[PDB]
């Protein structure tokens, strides 16, 4: 009784296009990714095409490179997958504890076996001797995103933690808004457990590979 | 597993004394609890001693009434349980989406097989037609606190939500600091799942019963 | 055509009562003050009656010790003064940049020549080696409060700056809500320039004297 | 007074190029300005080059179109004016009360008696029935930025407000970082008063004229 949608194959690839500006530095990143949407497992190779090498931590960009690769159980409506073939948009604001702010905008369509993601990031007020600019980050902690529906949109908040060179953590608030381009069956209050890891990286992070697992769940208690 | 500690029984009680001002209204509340600390289970009966009946939704008080009762797996250092016999303190900020703010301090100490909790709460800028002042809230969704160690303190953040009448959600944002009165072993980044329900109540919530499950865990994906 | 109100003499005294808790430390402060309401000049002697000596900076409490001592020009309605003889309430939230939060609640009545102020403060999550707890503060900078009316209330935001031992500043956001206990003539968008200085202080800040000047104005341009 | 500087005339011009995405809508805007830098006076005519007409209130763009044109008294070190001939950069966060966020970066350089400004803006989570998306805003109230020196950067915060149709105010909160490309003399805690008006506009705001006064000052009370 767990139902797949005919536009999303059990194995799909995607292409990501990303322009951005962080502390006034402009950069373009391109990426090819592949995974199993209904199993919530994905991987993507990223090439920095313009503005490399990047003067900030890679870890601030990693969470902007693929939402349809979430495992939804049979009793929870998959808002994102239901939106295809037309697609979805999302906007995101990331708030770090040293005062830095990022705004993100993403549009997503499909072209046969392939997802197209366009993504812009604008990041400002990054402490010049902070972990992001001194590249003292060491990958994300596994997160749980709270999600609910409001005005036919899907809101998501996530308290995240960048691991720091020399132990300790650098905190960040995620607030996500997902807008389907087509009326879909809205889900209730639910959670997405996520783990993102950077798997391979050359020395100047101009060529990076990362893998994500994304599982949607109910309350684990009751 | 659960690394049991000789000072805290498998079956314990607690006495909670709470005083507080919300929207200028002063109130005092006393309570008697009981639970299985190494299993993360507990009920508690409250009585509003002074300022009953209360002009705000019981639900804004519900999460200030018992942290020892948290099932920690043996591979996670149990910060609060090591803090005893001496005791611990915690401070909290409860920031609601409609501009309400609450500040909470607590002082915990043990007496045989009885826990002692003193807790003061200050709450302001609660909209007079909002859900809390109009008493239209219907209890807390299950949540997942993110705790980590910093300067010998345990820092938790959680993105909460009050269920509302006629569907919908009233978003709250919790930020807690836990401070043991005695050097203890620090835990790594880890999570606590919680479900908290008002089981019984009189007609003006001057007598209330609540029950809490609370289980520590690692990432469900790694 | 600048109009005084018969309940507020050109010279008035006041009495302040303040209970509070900061980083879990309880304290009571009492104060006698005197000034010229229509000239916006005041002074008050503060005695710490309980919980002294205080383990935190004095400068976090100073801005909670007298609003009717503001100079309003003839063309701007004085919301606060118009509320007497019955009085006003106000709630305040102070947000420091090291993450600390304070909530404040104040009720104000009049008794002949004398204003009575009751004030509670709850302050939490103050970094233990931050300027407030290490007492590295050196008085407030002069502030301008933006003020406007909403729902027959007066909202006030102020970006403030504590001066630091060794130069540099420790920032704080003020958000104030004033509620008259009686319908008054609402004012428009306007500014209150304020300067608070601590004038005298014994060595343990158990006996402190401070003076404030508070001037309400229009836009200085146009 | 005004400590004049040989690189910046008493009468100067500027060319502003702006690109930006607000609510996923991409737009480009070019402009020609002129003003009396040591008097703090300037007009500028804008033309929307790409993405005209704009689906949001002009007023959210109005404050991203010229910091050299600020009357500094001789007793205040004029951070931006010392930064030239090289140039300066600034980053800004514009946080609105209804959850909207904008991020802005700018790069400034001089060319004879012409200033060059490049400015990108990212804006997200703008409510579709809110005042900006419904174009019900009617220009900015006069404001007062609070600037101070930190790690060789100038940090300004200001509490702003957009005038609304049918009375009322739509609150915004500005946080700017100013960074000169060349060691300059740092100013003390000081204030900037500003008034900014849309003087003229076509019917779809694809041609707009704005005028700005901007005067630095010490505390008006000390």
């Amino acid at each position: 009784s767990h139902m797949m949608v005919s536009v999303i194959a059990k194995q799909m690839t995607y292409k990501v296009y990303m322009s951005g500006t962080v502390n006034g530095h402009y950069f373009e990143v391109e990426g090819d990714g592949k995974g199993k949407p209904y199993e919530g497992e994905q991987t993507v190779k990223l090439t920095v095409t313009k503005g490399g090498p990047l003067p900030f931590a890679w870890d601030i960009l990693s969470p902007l490179f693929s939402i349809p690769f979430t495992k939804y159980p049979e009793d929870i409506p998959d808002y994102v997958k239901q939106s295809f073939p037309e697609g979805y948009t999302w906007e995101r604001t990331m708030n770090f504890e040293d005062g830095a702010v990022c705004t993100v905008s993403n549009d997503s369509s499909i072209q046969g076996n392939c997802f197209i993601y366009n993504v812009k990031i604008s990041g400002v007020n990054f402490p010049p001797n902070g972990p992001v600019m001194q590249k003292k980050t060491q990958g994300w902690e596994p997160s749980t995103e709270r999600l609910f529906a409001r005005d036919g949109m899907l809101i998501g908040n996530d308290y995240m933690a960048l691991k720091l060179e020399g132990g300790g953590h650098y905190l960040c608030e995620f607030k996500s808004t997902y807008k389907a381009k087509k009326p879909v069956r809205m889900p209730g209050y639910h959670y997405v457990d996520r783990k993102l890891d950077v798997t391979s990286h050359n020395r100047d992070y101009t060529s990076v590979e990362q893998c994500e697992i994304a599982i949607a769940r109910h309350s684990l208690l009751g």
